[PDB]
């Protein structure tokens, strides 16, 4: 039992909201959040804006202390940084951004990094201003992760058609 409230049960693990994710993680304080993150952890829009805005900039500032240290993410790939007042630690996952021209197939190795998780809060990766097909985000989910994650999905036309679409 946990304390996310208000979820569709897609399937065994996966769970699916309207929602502001901001929102969520300050109610619920999960474990993980979910950053729909850069490989050069750039928060400067969409979710990865919208986070580092809710902790008053100091995402940004730890993420530009590991980038000087680390070097960037790979696409596909992730690092676990302090989920700050939002969540215990942040899971920063680069989805491919297909507005650069980069492989949808990573979207599968994107989402592999959520199994490393028992529970996770988290966006639809490559979804929003990655230009990917949501519907297809969806699809990639449920297909790869077997950990339990809540899907936070801001739009709420989106919202119903990811329920009214779902196989
Ligand atoms: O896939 C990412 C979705 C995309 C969907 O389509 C257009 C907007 O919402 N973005 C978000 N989902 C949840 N919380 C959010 N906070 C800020 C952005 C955001
Ligand atoms: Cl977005």
């Amino acid at each position: 039992v946990n304390s996310f409230s208000g979820y569709l049960k897609l399937t065994d693990n996966v769970y699916i909201k309207n929602a502001d994710i901001v929102e969520e993680a300050k109610k619920v304080k999960p474990t993980v959040v979910v950053n729909a993150a850069n490989v050069y952890l750039k928060h400067g829009g969409g979710v990865a804006g919208a986070l580092n805005k809710a902790t008053n900039n100091a995402m940004q500032v730890e993420s530009d202390d590991y980038i000087a240290t680390n070097g960037p993410l790979k696409v596909g790939g992730s690092c676990v940084l302090s989920g700050h007042n939002l969540a215990k630690h942040c899971l920063h996952v680069v989805g491919p951004n297909v507005n650069k021209g980069e492989d949808i197939q990573l979207l599968k190795s994107a989402y592999e990094n959520f199994n490393q998780h028992e529970v996770l809060l988290a966006p639809l990766l490559s979804a929003g201003i990655f230009g990917a097909d949501p519907i297809h985000s969806l699809r990639v989910c449920v297909d790869t992760v077997r950990t339990n994650v809540y899907l936070a999905v801001f739009d709420k036309n989106l919202y119903d058609k990811l329920v009214s679409s779902f196989l």
